[PDB]
């Protein structure tokens, strides 16, 4: 026996606070957590407590410590079958990678609607408030391989497959609301701009480069996406605290035949969060694993992800009402004009066991609708619905990909198709064709109707010819970009021309970035001008002279294009860090823990070394990290307790905690002699708005640094950080 | 055309400093740089000027910017074959990355040996000095996805393709001279223990998590390669500054059958040199691609990595005559006992030019080995022969790798081998059997010989039972990390003790960090107490009484296991940032450029944007980088050099970039009022050692910074940098 005596090597299977326990597979931790897609997977999952170790074949192994030789210092032998089927699985784990959106982290769920849409969508999933769908949610970043970073600038990938009675609908998003790109057929060039660029395979998980803003430049399409890459969207916070968005125009689709356009949101009940950009930069050095962490962790300590789905309902009669062609995934459509229904709750309750079998091998696709939705002609999603099932061929090795246990549907299916590589089911029917008599005709054709009928699309009107041509209605690149400029806080301005400004100073080919300054120009002057200083460009006379493009609608500013407009701070499952000492002010301590405790705020101890401190009056405290292990990146606030300051007061790490979290614009508070630590960051004597102190923890110190929290950041600190050398 | 008029789009097709041009593929950069393999290259490289725009049938594409569509607004036709194969490739460009060393960075060159090696082995590569051999080299680290960061703290691997007249030898190492296990049949075990945990895919590219320490506390033979890891070698400052090993004895045999034991180094010509660990750490968020852009850059600035293959030779008869088994991997041979003999030298001169075809798909394999080499019985060779040829069949789509243009022989190659999963050659015997008498018997056997004969194994006599045990002389521990720690200067040891630390302090069940300062405890109570220390842990009576493991063969020390103890500094490729302002004494930069040219030093103009600025002579000097875009991590040195020091002097970056590159003991030099940024770093007014200051940068300032630089890191610095916030 190895593990030790007190059975401290098992995490214990109840919600505990992140760094409490070692991390487990999810149906270790919560056990009876489940749902019915979990619940299905029991027939695959294989535990491993008390039995015997043996090859795959089911022959018990005496020895694994050592391969078969000819003398103990012989030669291997061939026949040694044990070791040859050991080194041979090892040797074949690994598949492809996703082509794009490769890097990835997920987990278990469920959704139920807030009441029947059946007046809209026949979709069985949204009939009854009563109806609870599993769902499995891959969260993801775009361009760097399955073993990026996770906090890089770049658009993040929101994937949910809902495991309904009426088949597998895959809502296949990301958590901007528009694309790029215009039209599929160009998806590999920009796809192939925005990736490392192919001599040398640089940069990873990265868009500071040529050929990415070479493409931008030339396709002005690009140029809304763009913007919101720019902006603080870019680096979000954690998954749980961005938003999502279907892209396109689709269809619902109810019982009398009747579509009404919809675009899909998700609204994060954790509210809208993101990270600043030297927090987001060192953050992938620090933690490369962090947002797959936090995810994780908030699952295990009961933090679920939450999320609201939201429909925007365009009636067919209002195709041609906007300025702007619903079927162009570089438009938005503003929530002032068309307001987001809230439709349904998911909550992600459950992290995989294997994350291989479950993560890596989950397959979502766009095209896997149900009845009661359709598609439209947006001409970007019309290709994706070829991309999805070829790209599973080689992927996950062939066409039984849905015969993976995390891809299974868990309601009924059963049709004519069979074989392919690693095929599961057997067949029993005596026909594999349609029509046949041989097994009268089974399984039989459903006609649709308005519950458990057959699929058939809306019987849209098409007219025109065969043509390879973009709509005219899409040719505007402009207005939407502006709007969204205009729709930001001056902060949240300030930080998208910092994104271009340093984007476009890592392009080696000068013209580039120039052309890039002709474009801003075309959305707005004043961004144009601020990137352009800061790149030592000058505007000419003609740019200084562009006329802005047209509002939106009669629009010239939508909050909810915002992250921070509007105040939707959660405090619950954040984390701050307690900077410890060698004899802290007990009474400091338990009032802030309580007080975070309260607010469902976590801590983590920090010290200048691991093992124990122990408290004026005896408390031992337990240290989580040191100062320079657990990074001031990897939390929300910092606190610094009462006791023996002097401990600290000179140590390099300590202060500059302080300093990081200070320039990351990050709420800090100070009790009792933890003041003196105001002068690493400058502050004035009578304080500054952003830092808490008092003689000591007291109700007010603790509701002043949790209100702060609520703010998540302290924007009016920016002027203040160029000063810090940090 | 979309280029610009002036042809900046175009990079300079000769050698020019990192950050002059951008960096373009190798046939294009370097034309004029030819070798055998890259000339047999010729018939698969395409162009593109010029050439019209096709499907891969060779169909001229009309516009590439459309799917077709029935009306401009209307639904993608499947009759778009244009559309469908370019989404389709592009679905399927993804192949599985290496199941380890996934993460590489390779350039070709060549290798020439000082004479022939006729008396001690019958490889045609090494017989005559004026034979040269192309090679293909592929740097990597172990545990990380392709898309993980350069650096990382792990082991590196080294493997060089040489492409003799008598076959394909691989020479695949790493970077330390001995492995973690003794056995291949624990390959999985070891490596799955490294590698991201199952149930949540943490932590990529990182040892410091607690799987990894729990097998390492269970298998004791492991902690010789962890020394090797938790120093400064787990984070070479380049590929160009770190060792090369075989690992494996390996036989060479001579045209009279005569085998000696050989194990194999390569030397790099521009020594040894390690970043540290904080650098580290924060460069892989900074620069994850820091080493493969540092190779590229190096041989696009004509600073060819160049490396020195030499052998430790033992003979036949004095197989036992050592403390420890020559067949164990985990046991290294000390140079003190057996000297490494110089052998040849080999270039890196060219860079790919897809990295994709020949980095991503090149396949090495130790088991290709040619007449005039052999194996051993050293058991974890024994199983790597079976690996490499087995997951290549998944890796590479099946059994005609070899066909793959980057890993075809130059030399001839016929069999009776046929078909496989994409098959190239196209046989024209009337035969695929032997022996044949309708083709004449050809291709025919050839019998061994002094030259150009058929392979024949050493004829090494075998005797013993059928066994899976462990050779008992293979059961020592601790005797080798126990040299390896006492060759180390004591800021190396510090360096050790730290990485320990820091590892440990990362593992979550403190029972398993007990269990490995145990184990340290067996190697050297000063070591171990050390990082106890860091962890808060006590060493009972018990453990402090543990008598150390004996020397190795009477040897206490052996400064070749050091990095630094004797001086190899080379200040050829390093990389200088001078931090500009916006009024520069020009007569400072004048003679600071002039000193770093005439040593092959590069240089980065830093300021606070881009553009350009205006020294006091009017010089315009363009800008490289902002502070914050190519931080000191990325550099060796700093100059700073007078002017308007108002300009900078209360800029937090510029501040910061001291602090950073003084806390990571890199020279720094300051030049007249430059030395105002003496109270950033708090130098006193009279100086300190590593720290270069005057009136102005002559004769004798750059003599002084330069020798700095040859010396690598400012050692001595070390104590005073805890004080600093940084
Ligand atoms: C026609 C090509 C194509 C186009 C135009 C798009 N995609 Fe895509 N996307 C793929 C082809 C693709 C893919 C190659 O098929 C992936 C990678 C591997 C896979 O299973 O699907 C994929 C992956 C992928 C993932 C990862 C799913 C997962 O976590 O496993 C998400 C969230 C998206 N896509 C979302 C979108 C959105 C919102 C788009 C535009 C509105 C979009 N993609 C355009
Ligand atoms: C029994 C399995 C096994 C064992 C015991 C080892 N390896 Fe290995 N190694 C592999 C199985 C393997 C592999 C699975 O076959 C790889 C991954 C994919 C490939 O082509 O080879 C590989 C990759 C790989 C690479 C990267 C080659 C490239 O650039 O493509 C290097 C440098 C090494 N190995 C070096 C070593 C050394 C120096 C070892 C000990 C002395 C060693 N490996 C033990």
């Amino acid at each position: 026996s190895l593990a030790p005596e007190d059975g401290s090597h098992r995490p214990a299977a109840e919600p505990t606070p992140p760094g409490a326990q070692p991390t487990a597979p999810g149906s270790l931790k919560a056990p009876d957590t489940r749902n019915e897609k979990l619940n299905s997977l029991e027939d695959v999952r294989k535990g491993s407590e008390n039995y015997a170790l043996t090859t795959n074949q089911g022959v018990r192994i005496a020895d694994d410590q050592n391969s078969l030789r000819a003398g103990s210092r012989g030669p291997t032998l061939l026949e040694d079958f044990i070791l040859r089927e050991k080194i041979t699985h090892f040797d074949h784990e690994r598949i492809p990678e996703r082509i794009v959106h490769a890097r990835g982290s997920a987990a278990h769920g469920y959704f139920q609607p807030y009441k029947s849409l059946s007046d809209i969508t026949k979709a069985d999933f949204l009939s009854d408030p009563n109806k609870i769908t599993p769902v499995f949610v891959r969260f993801s970043t775009v361009q760097g391989g399955a073993g990026s970073a996770d906090t890089v600038r770049d658009i993040r990938g929101f994937a949910t497959k809902f495991y309904t009675e009426e088949g597998i609908f895959d809502l296949v998003g990301n958590n901007t609301p528009i694309f790029f790109i215009q039209d599929a057929h160009k998806f590999p060039d920009f796809v192939h701009a925005v990736k490392p660029e192919p001599h040398w395979a640089i940069p990873q998980g990265q868009i500071a480069h040529d050929t990415f803003w070479d493409y931008v430049s030339l396709q002005p399409e690009t140029l809304h996406n763009v913007m919101w890459a720019m902006s603080d969207r870019g680096i979000p916070r954690s998954y749980r605290t961005m938003e999502g968005f279907g892209i396109h125009t689709f269809r619902l689709i109810n019982a009398e035949g009747k579509a009404t356009f919809v675009r899909f949101h998700w609204k994060p009940l954790a509210g809208k969060a993101s990270l600043v950009w030297d927090e987001a930069q060192k953050l992938t050095g620090r933690d490369p694993d962090f947002h797959r962490r936090e995810l994780w962790e908030a699952i295990e300590a009961g933090d679920f992800p939450e999320y609201e789905l939201g429909f925007q309902l365009i009636p067919e009669e209002d195709e041609f009402k906007f300025d702007f062609d619903l079927l162009d995934p570089t438009k938005l459509i503003p929530e002032e004009l068309v307001p987001v229904q809230r439709v349904g709750k998911m909550v992600l309750n459950r992290n995989p066991d294997n994350f291989f079998a479950e993560n890596e091998q989950a397959a979502f696709h766009p095209g896997h609708i149900v009845p009661g939705l359709d598609f439209t002609n947006d001409p970007l999603l019309q290709g994706r619905l070829f991309s999805y099932t070829d790209t599973q061929i080689s992927r996950l090795g062939g066409p039984n990909f849905h015969e993976i246990p995390i891809n299974r549907p868990t309601c009924p299916y059963h049709n004519f198709q069979r074989d392919g590589m690693h095929r599961m089911g057997i067949d029993t029917n005596p026909a594999n064709y349609e029509p046949n008599s041989i097994n009268d005709n089974w399984p039989r054709e459903t006609p649709p109707g308005p519950k458990r009928g057959g699929f058939e699309s809306y019987q849209e009107r098409v007219e025109g010819n065969k043509v390879r041509e973009r709509s005219p209605s899409f040719g505007e690149y402009y207005s939407h970009p502006r709007l969204f400029w205009l729709s930001q806080t001056p902060f949240e301005q300030r930080h998208i021309v910092d994104g271009f400004s340093f984007e476009l100073s890592k392009v080696v080919r000068p013209y580039i970035r120039e052309r890039v300054v002709d474009q801003l120009a075309h959305i707005d002057l004043t961004l144009a001008q601020a990137v352009a200083k800061n790149l030592g460009i000058e505007l000419t006379d003609d740019q200084l002279n562009i006329t802005p493009p047209p509002d939106v609608n009669g629009l010239k500013k939508d909050p909810s294009l915002s992250l921070y407009a509007i105040p939707d701070g959660d405090v619950k499952g954040r984390v701050v860090a307690i900077l410890l000492n060698d004899e802290v002010r007990s009474a400091d301590l338990l009032a802030i823990l309580k007080a975070l405790k309260a607010k469902g705020v976590h801590a983590k101890l920090l010290y200048s070394r691991m093992g124990e401190v122990t408290a004026d009056d005896g408390t031992v405290l337990p240290i989580a990290a040191t100062f320079a292990g657990a990074p001031s990146l990897t939390v929300d606030a910092v606190i610094v307790p009462c006791g023996n300051i002097a401990d600290i007061a000179d140590n390099g790490d300590a202060n500059y905690y302080l300093m990081e979290a200070y320039k990351h614009l990050k709420p800090i508070a100070l009790a009792g002699d933890a003041r003196k630590f105001k002068a690493t960051i400058k502050i004035a004597d009578q304080g500054e708005e952003g830092i808490v102190e008092a003689d000591s923890a007291d109700g007010s110190f603790m509701d002043e640094l949790l209100t702060l929290m609520a703010a998540h950041r302290v924007w009016s600190r920016i002027p203040k950080i160029d000063k810090i050398p940090a």
